[PDB]
DNA sequence: TAAATTTAAATT
DNA sequence: TAAATTTAAATT
């Protein structure tokens, strides 16, 4: 049956566990940041006012690494994209990282596609939509499915 | 003060009140037609299940003229810029406009920018937003005032 | 230089 | 091939 969750930031954790099971992927870290304050920004804290945060999260699937990341947006401010990212380098993935929490508080909430681009090339930044329907707190058990179905598919060019 | 209206497509038409006063435009004509049923499209509707209309308008500023395509969003089911057509020829207006009726209908209420294009090309397919809070149904006089300098800027290139 | 709203190409 | 939803560049 259906999944019903407490904030979209959950369902980015079952899609984790999805991942884990019917795709056959590892997940090699787990961190979640609080995004920082740059310049007179106000969006690096939610709606209540407490932080915004981010999780990142290492993954190796099929002898290949990516890197997925995800703003906590459960105050319904903006519906932004699940970033994957190819091409990470682990000398240099936390500077990276930096620069990254940077410009999606610069440009109010939404990816730094310029630095991504940057960093890991068009076809190194990808990113996923969320599911139809997570809006509601709800997502069919398939749909949860087409959700890690439409990632591999970045995966895979 | 403030303006009130009733419907989205009623501010339309307080925008040609105040370009004929503000910015001395006259009107050339006016007429509104009922979007066509196109394929199995069911968008050429309203959601009460009304027709859905779209209202053009042609206007004369300082020797040059210019069309305005006004689509009905009443029914809140899409937000539609106001589109500025310039360039355009008395002999084909009639046939023009059927074609763009068609391809609103086609791309589910979207301007069909390919046809514009080709029609009027990148300099003669021009549009401006609906100025912000219309959405409630009030904006502000200055507001309104706005919404016919940013028309005037599209016009200037 | 920030956020807020409107728009539209995308996708699902 | 249609609509419905998510996303993001734009603009105001």
């Amino acid at each position: 049956y259906n999944h019903v969750f407490a904030s979209r930031f959950a369902a980015f954790n079952e899609l984790l566990s999805i991942l884990k099971t019917k795709f056959r992927c590892r997940v090699i870290f787990e961190e979640t940041l609080v995004l920082p304050k740059v310049g007179r920004s106000r969006l690096h804290l939610c709606k209540d006012g407490s932080p915004r945060v981010i999780k990142a999260v290492g993954v190796w699937r099929n002898a290949s690494e990516f890197i997925l990341l995800e703003v906590d947006a459960s105050d319904g401010v903006k519906m932004l994209s699940t970033k994957v990212l190819i091409g990470v380098n682990r000398e240099t993935w936390q500077s990276d990282f930096e620069r990254i929490r940077r410009g999606i508080v610069r440009n109010s909430l939404n990816w730094p596609n310029g630095l991504l681009y940057q960093l890991y090339g068009k076809e190194g930044n990808r990113g996923v939509n969320h599911p139809k329907g997570l809006s509601e707190l709800e997502v069919s058990r398939e749909d949860m499915e087409g959700w890690g179905e439409r990632l591999i598919r970045e995966l895979e060019h």
